[PDB]
């Protein structure tokens, strides 16, 4: 048995900022501080204005990214689990949940902008990090790419859920993991956008 009246619920994912890609300069903006984030995770009620394609999101313990593509805000299952997302009307249930693809999605928040899936086939990609770095990545397979300049894995911590973009700024994938050797990220693993598209098709 167990005492049911004291069973807690997991909080909602909370949008706490965005990676601004609108101008000629990429930069992170914070829209909610830590105390606000904790409260909003509990209530699931977030009245803040949302803008942009890449959101900075937080659970109780971690901060990472979520990316809007085709009207859905996507992130990684290993980060978000089955959590609701906070919104002006209260918690919003996931529209997509797929542990096998490591993928979740919610209806894109009002005010957000969506990326469109890449159709050009380019293997020259750009990873947008949680600190608003735009890192060149050569595509190496369906779900892998190599960093042109390897980095300590710390550099990529917090970027799970962010986008890989083609040269024209279309979505190629969702970053999920670094391939590391002795703490150095030489490559990345991502969820291909075609996998999101199939998820949306049925
Ligand atoms: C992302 O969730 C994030 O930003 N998290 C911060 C806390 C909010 C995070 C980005 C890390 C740079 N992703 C991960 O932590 C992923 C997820 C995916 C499911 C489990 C975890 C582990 N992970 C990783 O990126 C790891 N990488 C790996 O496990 C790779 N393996 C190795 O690097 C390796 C394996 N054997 C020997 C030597 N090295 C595998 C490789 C195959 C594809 C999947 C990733 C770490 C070690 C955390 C970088
Ligand atoms: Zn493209």
């Amino acid at each position: 048995g167990s005492h049911m009246a004291s069973m807690k619920k997991k909080g909602s994912v909370v949008i706490v900022g965005r990676i601004n890609l609108s101008g000629d300069t990429a930069y992170a903006q914070q829209t909610r501080g830590e105390e606000g984030c904790q409260e909003t995770s509990q209530t699931g009620r977030d009245k803040n204005q949302v803008e942009g394609e890449v959101q900075i999101v937080s659970t109780a313990t971690q901060t990472f990214l979520a990316t809007s593509i085709n009207g859905v805000l996507w992130t990684v299952y290993h980060g978000a689990g089955t959590r609701t997302i906070a919104s002006p009307k209260g918690p919003v249930t996931q529209m997509y949940t797929n542990v096998d693809k490591d993928l979740v999605g919610w209806q894109a928040p009002q005010g957000s902008r969506s990326l469109t899936p890449c159709t050009c086939g380019s293997s020259d990609l750009y990873l947008v990090t949680r600190h608003a770095d735009v890192i060149p990545v050569r595509r190496r397979g369906d779900s892998r790419g190599s960093l042109l300049s390897p980095r300590p894995i710390s550099y990529l911590k917090g970027s799970s859920g962010g986008p890989l973009l083609c040269p024209a700024g279309h979505a190629v994938g969702i970053f999920r993991a670094a391939v590391s050797t002795r703490g150095v990220a030489k490559a990345v693993d991502f969820i291909p956008v075609e996998s999101l598209e199939t998820t949306m098709r049925s």
